[PDB]
This record gives C-alpha cells, sequence and structure tokens, in this order.
C-alpha cells in the first residue's frame, strides 16, 4: 500500500507517489498533470476537475471553485464577505459557517467548503488509484504555512470524507523543500527561501532548516495576485483589439469574455516557452471569429507591473527573518506561474545571478514533496 501526496491547491491541485524510488507525478485521464480544483453541478450530474472547469461558461452558478478560501473560516470573516463580492456563486450563513449553495438534479443544495474539497480530493486519489490499481487509502495533505488550526482542521476533514486517513497535513513550502531533498541537509542552518506564484496566490516563504528540522522564519506576500491576473491583463488587451477590428465590445456577453479568458491562459502558457502564441477563437461574438496572436514581450508589457510587485514581498521576507540575499543557500521555485520566464530573471536578478531550483516542474514540487513525505511516514 503506498501512500500518496496530494497538493490541495487553490487553483489546481496535484497528485504524487513514491514508489520503487521515485516519485511518480499521476496524469489523469485527460493527460494532465495538475487538475483544477474545480467542482460542477448540473441537472444530470456532478462533474470535477478538468470536466467542470471546461464547462464553467455555460453554468456559471453552478460550478464552484476557490473553496479553499472558504476552508476553515467563519461566514462573518472579512476575506470571506470580501471574497464573496467576485463569485458568481452563492455562498450562505449556516451558523456561522459559510456553504456554498448551487442547484443539483433540480434542488437547491448547499455544501460546506471541506465537503467541495473532499470531492477534488477524491478525484486525486481517484486519478492515483487508476495508475497504481488498487485503493488508496493513506495521504498526506499540503497547506499555506499561514494556515491556522481550523483551515488544518477542516483540510484534514476534507480528507476524511474522501475516505483517506490523513497521516499529516505539511506546509506547501516545506513539501517543495522536501522535493529537492533538502531536508538532509545537517548540523548548520540552511535557508531556504521559497518562491511561490501559482494561479491565485503569491506566496514567499523563508525557513532554516537544520538537521532536518524546519523553522519557518518568515512569510510575505499576497493572496490575490497570480497567474490569473495575468490571464486577466490578457483578456482585457483582446478585448479593446476586438473593439478595434470589428467596432463591438464583448465586454458584457459573459459567455464570450470566458471563452477568451481561456484561450488567453493557453496563449499565456505557451508563451513560457516560444517568443509568439497564436489565439484563434471560433464564432467568440455575434458569429465573429477572432484569430489573432500575441508576442512574449506584449504580454510582459502588459504584465510588468504585476511581474514586479512580486519581489517586494521577497525584500520584506528577508527583513523580517532578519538576512541579507547573500543569506539565502538556496531559491526555490514553486506554481506554475513561475514558468514564466521574465519571473525568473526578476528572482534571479534580485538575487545577482544565482541559480533556482526550478528542475522539477513548479507546479507539481509541493505534491513531489508530499509523495516522498508520505512514504517516509508509512
Ligand atoms: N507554462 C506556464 N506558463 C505560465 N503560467 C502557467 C504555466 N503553466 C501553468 N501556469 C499557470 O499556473 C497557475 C496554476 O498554478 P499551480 O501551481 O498549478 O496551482 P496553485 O496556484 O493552485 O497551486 C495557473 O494560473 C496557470 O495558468
Ligand atoms: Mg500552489
Amino acid at each position: 500500500a503506498a501512500a500518496i501526496g496530494i497538493d490541495l491547491g487553490t487553483t489546481y491541485s496535484c497528485v504524487g507517489v513514491f514508489q520503487h524510488g521515485k516519485v511518480e507525478i499521476i496524469a489523469n485521464d485527460q493527460g494532465n498533470r495538475t487538475t483544477p480544483s474545480y467542482v460542477a453541478f448540473t441537472d444530470t450530474e456532478r462533474l470535477i476537475g478538468d470536466a467542470a472547469k471546461n464547462q464553467v461558461a455555460l453554468n456559471p452558478q453552478n460550478t464552484v471553485f476557490d473553496a479553499k478560501r472558504l476552508i476553515g473560516r467563519k461566514f462573518g470573516d472579512p476575506v470571506v464577505q470580501s471574497d464573496m463580492k467576485h463569485w458568481p456563486f452563492q455562498v450562505i450563513n449556516d451558523g456561522d459557517k459559510p456553504k456554498v449553495q448551487v442547484s443539483y438534479k433540480g434542488e437547491t443544495k448547499a455544501f460546506y467548503p471541506e465537503e467541495i474539497s473532499s470531492m477534488v480530493l477524491t478525484k486525486m486519489k481517484e486519478i492515483a488509484e487508476a495508475y497504481l490499481g488498487y485503493p488508496v487509502t493513506n495521504a498526506v495533505i499540503t497547506v499555506p504555512a499561514y494556515f491556522n488550526d481550523s483551515q488544518r482542521q477542516a483540510t484534514k476533514d476534507a480528507g476524511v470524507i474522501a475516505g483517506l486517513n490523513v497521516l499529516r497535513i505539511i506546509n506547501e513550502p516545506t513539501a517543495a523543500a522536501i522535493a529537492y531533498g533538502l531536508d538532509r541537509t545537517g548540523k548548520g542552518e540552511r535557508n531556504v527561501l521559497i518562491f511561490d506564484l501559482g494561479g491565485g496566490t503569491f506566496d514567499v516563504s523563508i525557513l532554516t532548516i537544520d538537521d532536518g528540522i524546519f523553522e519557518v522564519k518568515a512569510t510575505a506576500g499576497d493572496t490575490h495576485l497570480g497567474g490569473e491576473d495575468f490571464d486577466n491583463r490578457l483578456v482585457n488587451h483582446f478585448v479593446e483589439e476586438f473593439k478595434r477590428k470589428h467596432k463591438k465590445d464583448i465586454s458584457q456577453n459573459k459567455r464570450a469574455v470566458r471563452r477568451l479568458r481561456t484561450a488567453c491562459e493557453r496563449a499565456k502558457r505557451t508563451l513560457s516557452s516560444s517568443t509568439q502564441a497564436s489565439l484563434e477563437i471560433d464564432s467568440l461574438f455575434e458569429g465573429i471569429d477572432f484569430y489573432t496572436s500575441i508576442t512574449r514581450a506584449r504580454f510582459e508589457e502588459l504584465c510588468s507591473d504585476l511581474f514586479r510587485s512580486t519581489l517586494e514581498p521577497v525584500e520584506k521576507a528577508l527583513r523580517d527573518a532578519k538576512l541579507d540575499k547573500a543569506q539565502i543557500h538556496d531559491l526555490v521555485l514553486v506554481g506554475g506561474s513561475t514558468r514564466i520566464p521574465k519571473v525568473q530573471k526578476l528572482l534571479q536578478d534580485f538575487f545577482n545571478g544565482r541559480d533556482l531550483n526550478k528542475s522539477i516542474n513548479p507546479d507539481e514540487a509541493v505534491a513531489y514533496g508530499a509523495a516522498v513525505q508520505a512514504a517516509i511516514l508509512m
């Protein structure tokens, strides 16, 4: 019985297993090595992952996402109230506990955030099981370093609802450090900086590792900065461009904007390894095709202030840990947005030419570390 490592992410989740000496990051049924943290409810079925995200434009009120922003928080919580204003789905109050309310098979039903996340965890569990060819009952699940007891508990519960014995709940930055084998240094304190630019959040952590024991020395960043913000700059740019070429504003067509958003995210992803990208959407708005392109340099310009803003939390965390740039032994890249060449440059330049540990797919580093730790704990 291999136990599994699960990164239960805000925007994407990832599952790994350590067996026969190495970590396998397990692809899902569509061949994707990470899976959106999305759960959809329709007249006839419950969809999770890619199947949920791939119908988001068609079903906005009953496609749930961002459950991680609610998990283990009270309804009265100001982050909750505030985050609520921007979701297309209803959150409601059940004894100061938030529930996401949707319609499923024709009826209004309401779920706790840990219930939604348990459906994502079940999907990651079944992904793992399809590959291993047996049931998985033990898992290590990861959380942000700043998660309080009640968010850790609610995440553990999500695991238990999913039919997993949760061997441990560990910090995301520690799991990334474990992935790179930094946990096995000894006697001396090593200082490690995790730079984590994901889909919805930006986390900088400084850890000190001394004879295998981790200490979180500083944390910083921005809980609303991530790849979604870069998708948006691109969306706004192409909306303006559509207006220029056809004198038509797609702004208010919720469906056109979501399909444009989708095309942008995919274009963006291509710009991490190519210097130009094709954007081709059939019948975007009133039967008008939108066939166009964008360069890495143009996308960089559109995002230049957001990209730069990531170095301020780095300065802050260094200050709060009372360390200079030159006392950081290792720079680890985590999150899919750190595949962006400009971002790697900014961080490497900030650190005066220092290597970045980026050999492990950054959107997988946390799951990789969880999988290593799960095997150890077993
Ligand atoms: N090659 C790439 N270039 C730029 N962004 C990417 C790339 N691959 C994935 N992403 C982005 O990474 C983000 C998801 O990051 P990930 O670490 O998987 O999830 P999470 O933030 O939920 O932990 C998304 O915004 C996605 O578009
Ligand atoms: Mg992440």
